Formats: structure tokens, sequence, C-alpha cells
């Protein structure tokens, strides 16, 4: 019950204890797992106030006032909330904290020894779509900052009913069209094509290229969405080039530099935010070994390991190995070239096994998923592949939800 | 009930029933997912419905469950129990258990080849002298001068845990590690525990960087005693890269035999404690781990150093860089030898197939993501991308402690 973790390389381990604070559930059970599961998964009164009083709870303890003169009352306020208005509403301390904690409690981000410097935009005042769009501006703004990236979320106002819901409806604040080519082959973005089209197919002027920054689709109040152009000079992109390979750059690559997740769900003491979009910054290797080189994306490896002229009648040549490091040794230098904010793999794995030490230590544990952990190139000579992780769902969270052109009462 | 798996890069989606004919447990629970941890004396009362359940699987696979063979090998294997409070496996039942337990094993990616393995039965073996004779065998047969072929040898079952038969060495062939007064490890530092071992038990150690250790052989639960593996018997390959001339003068080599000797095979309720077994290298597994591992030969730095790559900063990618010549090193020696050996762009692309076949034939493949999926160049291989459910099905390959740790000495 008293759990414990051990890194092969180090030998050292760890003991867990905040796995017996978890709260949802894993999708395993003690005769199958389910951990390489991509994704393994109304609202009454009587739901509600129990997890507005487990948050309460952890945030009167974190500001060491637990079990005092304003937790009782605050308890007692939100309780009084609850029966009247079937809801409640958070304090801004209390909405900057579940988020942050959300953020620290997200078992797959590697990124998370950053937790704690969170900037919280604090959008539950917007009506419209077109407010929207204005908050989100600002959030690409700030988050960009010319390129020295600052974390940050925009939080819009919470479910009611569900039919008036605020959603994003883009995956990513910034991603690249997607068009199914008449030859049958496909441009640009192949993960966006169903999205490439609700734009257009619903009123964008697609400039039909392989890299157009597509139009926000946002959702306000339930009502239907409206197609926004992001200003172009607050889309920071990135030409890639290789520092050796001068042919790289006719290669025609580039990539944008905010890495902005929008189609998440925020919960913090049972209030659910659907439209929560959040950024950090980009771990190389998620442009130059996913983006770039998986074989649904843009799947260049064969144009690189021809133009590098390597052996590729064999696959144990490994030319796709020697391509993957030299695309993913032009992302890391273009970004540093331009001075956008970028982490090697390296570096980042090395992080969390800091943040891993820091939250064992201060927390008592800290939920991650090692399949997901685990950088998708060079796994074990990174120390996390070496580490033992448990896996368990600490609230606040985010969590996925339907995409709403599934779901819309159009 | 049903289960789904999806490959989120071909969109395939599979139907898993086997998961229900599952028994032994995960790990996990509800609340918590084990997933990545490494590791998760027997009566009567549990022996026969362990017994049955095997032999219920065996005669189905046959075609004759429920014939008379089938209900007389049941009631000849109950008595049995009763009368001696074990039982004995046919040479058949013997060979089905242990190609099941490898069909099952959710940590290994060659298991399309599971069909395909030579059973050698050294039940009757009773001495260490017995046991060296029989891996001696098994050597000469796997190796077959470089067309490796997969074979496993079975020394008798546990009886009351007091007469064990064990392999003390993890591996039938591995390399010596020596601690030196510095702190610094030549050889193979996984091996310094056990390589010490050898040394007290009598062994004269060469003392150089790639040693073929001694094989450390118990019988009968009596103290071990060591053998040397005859050399002519252990192939070797001279690791040195395609284009790169300077790579040999890193005296680098590796064995050809890849044999685990210190696991488990459990069929029908008997525990087999000495079933050392053999296949053929998937190349990251001497490439990545055996050599790049920071706990193991750890030669990213000399590599790189000799590639003149810029190795101030992680960011210019030089331990990526090193990583993937090295590969290519190992895979080109073992080829240019003659020596069987897979590179996991194959492993991997076969033991996709592998996994669809046995959804289609069998209703399911149980497999360990976080084992399957190679350790470099992880989402360019088709597993990555690969949903996969995780559960035991027995017969089974299990981890057991090492002997030292529990053998009582008889001096
Ligand atoms: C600041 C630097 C950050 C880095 C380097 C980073 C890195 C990563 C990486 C590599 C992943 C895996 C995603 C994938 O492979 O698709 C991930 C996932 C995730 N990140 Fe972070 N991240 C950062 C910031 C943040 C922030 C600011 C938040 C929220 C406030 C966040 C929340 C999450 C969540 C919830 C996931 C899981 C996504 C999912 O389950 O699909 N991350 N992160
Ligand atoms: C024929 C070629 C084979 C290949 C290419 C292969 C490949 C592999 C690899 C790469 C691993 C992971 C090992 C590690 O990373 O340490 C593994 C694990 C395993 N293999 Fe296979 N294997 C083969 C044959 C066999 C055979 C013949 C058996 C048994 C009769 C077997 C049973 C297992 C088991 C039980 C594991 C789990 C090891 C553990 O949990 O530590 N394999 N295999
Ligand atoms: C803040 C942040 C920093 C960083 N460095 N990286 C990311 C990327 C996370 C990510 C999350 C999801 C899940 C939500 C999308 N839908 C399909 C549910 C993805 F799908 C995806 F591709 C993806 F990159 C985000
Ligand atoms: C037949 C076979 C083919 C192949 N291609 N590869 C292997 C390697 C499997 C392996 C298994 C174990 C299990 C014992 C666990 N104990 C030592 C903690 C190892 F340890 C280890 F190093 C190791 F390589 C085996
Ligand atoms: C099937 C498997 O779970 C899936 O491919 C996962 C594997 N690990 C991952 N890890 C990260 N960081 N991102 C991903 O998209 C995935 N995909
Ligand atoms: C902690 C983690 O489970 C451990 O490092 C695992 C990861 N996956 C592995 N996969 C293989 N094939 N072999 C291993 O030794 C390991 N080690
Ligand atoms: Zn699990």
């Amino acid at each position: 019950r008293f759990l414990k973790v051990k890194n092969w390389e180090t030998d050292v381990v760890l003991t867990d204890t905040l796995h017996l604070k978890s709260t949802l559930e894993t999708g395993c059970t003690e005769h199958i797992c389910m951990g390489s599961i991509m994704l393994p998964s109304v609202r009454t009164k009587d739901q509600l106030f129990p997890l507005a009083k487990e948050f309460l709870d952890q945030y009167y303890s974190s500001i060491k006032r637990f079990g005092s003169k304003a937790h009782m009352d605050r308890l007692e306020e939100v309780n009084k909330e609850i029966e009247s208005t079937s809801t409640y509403q958070l304090k801004d301390t209390e909405l900057i904290y579940g988020a942050k904690h959300a953020w620290r409690n997200a078992s797959r981000c590697v990124g998370r020894i950053q937790w704690s410097k969170l900037q919280v935009f604090d959008a539950r005042d917007c009506t419209t779509a077109h407010g929207m769009f204005n908050y989100i501006c600002n959030h690409v703004k700030y988050a960009t900052n010319k390129g020295n990236l600052r974390s940050a979320i925009t939080i819009f106002p919470q479910r009611t009913d569900g039919k008036h819901d605020f959603r994003v409806w883009n995956s990513q604040l910034i991603r690249y069209a997607g068009y199914k080519q008449p030859d049958g082959s496909t441009l640009g973005d192949p993960a966006n094509v169903q999205f490439t089209e609700i734009c257009i197919q619903q009123g964008w002027k697609a400039p039909r290229g392989r890299f157009d920054v597509l139009p926000l689709l946002l959702q306000a109040n339930g009502n239907d969405p409206e197609l926004f152009q992001i200003p172009p000079e607050l889309v920071l992109e990135v030409p890639i080039r290789h520092p050796k390979f001068d042919w790289f750059k006719d290669l025609g690559l580039k990539w944008y530099g905010l890495p902005a997740v929008s189609n998440m769900l925020l919960e913090i003491g049972g209030l659910e935010f659907s439209a929560c979009p959040f950024s950090g910054w980009y771990m190389g290797t998620e442009i130059g070994v996913r983006d770039y080189c998986d074989n649904s994306r843009y799947n260049i490896l064969e144009e690189v390991a021809k133009k590098m002229d390597l052996d590729m009648r064999k696959t144990s040549s490994l030319w796709k190995d020697q391509a993957l490091v030299e695309i993913n040794i032009a992302v890391l230098y273009s970004f540093q070239s331009d001075k956008v904010t970028i982490v090697d793999h390296h570096s980042a794995t090395e992080s969390f096994i800091k943040h891993m030490e820091n939250e064992y230590r201060c927390r008592g544990g800290c939920p991650a998923d090692w399949v997901w952990i685990v950088p998708p190139m060079s796994g074990s000579i990174t120390p996390v592949f070496h580490q033992e992780m448990l896996n368990y769902r600490l609230t606040p969270s985010f969590e996925y939800q339907p995409d709403p052109w599934n779901t819309h009462v159009w």
C-alpha cells in the first residue's frame, strides 16, 4: 500500500504515498493492464459537493490553513452556494491553484518541473466568440514573448447545463492545414484533414498550401462556432535548416514556435472548464520525430535519406535512424538560432527525473505515464527509460473530451 | 466481454477475447497502473485445478477435448497427484507447454517464431556434470555455426523446493565484470556480483574486458559447481563499422547466442526452475543496451570522441548520433560473419504481423508495450503506434530469486 519505484540505472528507490489520494480510475484491473491504450476512458447536486470539499481541503492545506477560520467558512459558503445555485464559482486564488495543480497532476507531461510558473488568464467573464478570439490573441502574444516563451493558460466560463459550452474547436491554437489531393495524396498536415475541411466546408478561404496556419473555430455559450484568423505577426514560425547540410533548407520545412493545446477539459473541484487552451514550449522530438517523421504526418524520412544518399535498400543499414537524428539536429539548431525557446529530449528528461525526486520528497509521489514520458527516439539513453513510474489519476486534472463536431446540436 | 486495441498509424482495430482466459495478476488495480514496474512451496490443494486447466488446453489444441484419451490422462494425473503429491508431464505435453510459455511471453518481440522451438528434455539429469553436458549440447545445437536455432533445455521440476535444479548464470554466455580498487569497472558492470561468486568458487579470472564467464550449475539442491564452456563452442563476433576504419580499434566484440538461464517455466502448476532457452539477437540489445547503457559498457563517450562530434552540449545530439553508428556496426559485423541477427525495424514489423495473426486465430496476443518498443527509434517502428493489452496466461516464464540469496550451503 506504500509503494516503491526503482531507477535501474542509479539504484535510487523512492517511496510513493501520494497514490492513496487517487480519485479517478486507470482503466487497468489486476487481470489486464491498459497502460498503452491512448484513450482508456448532466451533473447533479449530490456529486458536486464532495468534489468541492476535497478540492477546498487540499487548497487550505496547501496554504497552511486546514481546519481554520477561513477554511470552514469557505466550505460553508460553497456548500450554501451549491445547495442554492446547484453550482459554485471559484475564487481567483482557487482557480490559479487548480490550474497549476492540473498541470502538476498531468502524468503524461514530461515538462512539469515548470508547473508552478504558469500564467493563468481568467477569461470567465467572456460571453462571445469575438471575446474568445481577443483573449486567445492576448494569450498567444503573452506566451510567445518574441521567442522567450512563457507558459500560460486561458480559462473560459465553466460548463453549466451542457447546452452552453465554451469550446475551442481546434486541437491546438496553431496548426497547419491538410488537404486531400486530386491525385489521391495529401498536402500539408494529414492529421488535420477533417478539420481543414470543416473550416472550408463551413466558411474558410484556404490558400491550399503545405504550411497554412489554420483559422480558429471558436464556440461561445453553445452557439455555432465562428472563424477567426490569428494575426500572422503573432504566429512565430521557424524555418528549418541544418548546421551542416546546405540542401536541408531547400526541403522547405518550417514549424511554429508555440505548442498550445486547446481541446482538453480542465476539472477543478467538480467544475468543468471545456475551453482552457494552454501552452508551454516544444521538446525538439515532438516536431522532428513525430510531426516530421511519423508515417501518418509529414512523413519526410524518405526525402531526407535520399538527399543524404543513404543505402535505402535494406532496413538494417538504419538509414531511417540516421536521417531521424539529422532531422532532429536541424530542428534544435533552427529554434536555437532564431532564439525561440526549445528543449532537447536529454535536457527535458533529466529535468523530469529531478522533478520526480522533488515531488517524492515534498509531496510523497509523482504520477507518471512511462509510455508517454519516454521520448520517441533514443529512449534508453535518456534517464526516464530506466525510471519505474507509477501512474494514477489525481484531481484537479486535464481530461480528454469529444471533438465538438460530433456533439454540437447544430 | 470484448476488448479493442487500435493502431493509431493504420487505424486497424483488433478485438481481444483471449484475456478472459487470464488467471494470474498484473500488478495493476483500478487506481494504479504498474505497467512500468520491472518486477511485479506448492501443495496438492492448488495443483490439480492447474493440471486440469493445462490438460484441457493441451487436448483442445490437438482436437481431442473430451476424448477417452483426454479423460484417461486427467484420471491418471489426478491419481498421481494424490499418490505422489505431484505428477509427470508426457513428452508431448512438455513440448506444447514450453512452446506456449514462449507464445505467452508478453515482453518478447520475437514471438512470430514460437512454434519453431527445439525442446531438449533433460528431466533425466541428476548431477551438475550432467547439466554441463546438456548445456554444451544446447549451445552447439542452437549456435549451428552461426545459423542460429531457437532451443530450450528443461531440467527436472521442483519437488519440495529443497532439491531445485538451477543455473546460477543469468545467461549461459556473458562477460565477466571486475570492480577495481579505484572504483572503475573492467568488463561488464552488470556481472560484477556473479563474477565475484565465480572467483570465490575457485574460478581463475583472466581479468580482461570480454572474459566468458564459467557456468555455475546446481543439481538437486546441492552446492553449485563450476564448469568452463569449451571455447570452440562460444561463437563471438568482432565489431567493426562499414565506413569507420577506427571502429575495430575500439576492441569490441560480442557473443552470438543470447540464452536466458535464470527464469522459471511454469506448466500445469509444475515449476521448472532450470530451463535455459535461446534465440537470436535483435541488434539493439547489443548496440543500444549492452554497449551504451551508462551502467553497462558505456561506450558513447569514446565513440563520439573518435567521430569528433560536438560533445559540449546535449542539443548537438552527439549521443544520438554515436548510438546509430554503433548499432550499424553491430548489424554489419554479425551479417558479415553470417551470424543470425535481426534489426529492430524487421523485428517490430514481424511482431505486428504476428500479433494480428494471433488476434485472428487465437483471439488475442498479450503484449507489454514498455518492453516491445525498442530502446532507440521508438516511434519510427510500427509497435510504438500499436495499442496492446497486457495480461498473464499460462504456461509462462516467470522471474525467480537469484539462487545465491536463497541457497542453503552444504559446505
Ligand atoms: C513548458 C514546457 C512544456 C513541455 C516541454 C511539455 C512537454 C510535453 C510533452 C512532450 C508532452 C507529450 C505530448 C505529445 O507527445 O503529444 C506533454 C503532454 C502534456 N502536457 Fe506538457 N509540456 C509543457 C507545458 C505544459 C503546460 C504549461 C501544460 C498545462 C498547463 C501541460 C500539460 C500537458 C498535458 C495535460 C499533457 C498530456 C496531453 C495528453 O494527454 O494528450 N504541459 N507535455
Ligand atoms: C528467436 C528470436 C528471439 C528474439 C529476436 C527475441 C527478442 C526478445 C527481446 C529483444 C526481448 C527483450 C529482452 C531484453 O530487452 O532484455 C525478449 C524478451 C523475452 N523473450 Fe524473446 N526473443 C527471441 C526468442 C525467444 C525464445 C526462444 C524464448 C523462450 C523459449 C523467448 C522468451 C522471452 C521471454 C520470456 C522474454 C521476457 C524476458 C524478461 O522478462 O526479462 N524469446 N525477447
Ligand atoms: C503545452 C504543450 C507543450 C508541449 N511541449 N507540447 C504539447 C503537446 C501536447 C499534445 C496533446 C494532445 C492531446 C489533445 C489533442 N486531442 C487529440 C485530444 C495531442 F493530441 C497532441 F498531439 C499533443 F502534441 C503541449
Ligand atoms: C531468448 C532471447 C532472445 C533475445 N533476442 N534476447 C534475449 C534476452 C532476454 C533477457 C532476459 C533477462 C531476464 C533475467 C532477469 N534478471 C537477470 C534480472 C535479462 F536479464 C536479460 F539481460 C536479457 F537480455 C533472450
Ligand atoms: C499506442 C501508444 O499508446 C501510442 O502510440 C502513444 C505511445 N506513446 C506516446 N507518447 C507521447 N508522448 N505521445 C504520443 O502520442 C504517444 N502515443
Ligand atoms: C523502468 C522500466 O520498466 C525498465 O527500464 C524497462 C523499460 N523497458 C525495457 N524493455 C526491454 N526490452 N528491456 C528492458 O530491460 C527494459 N527495461
Ligand atoms: Zn496497468
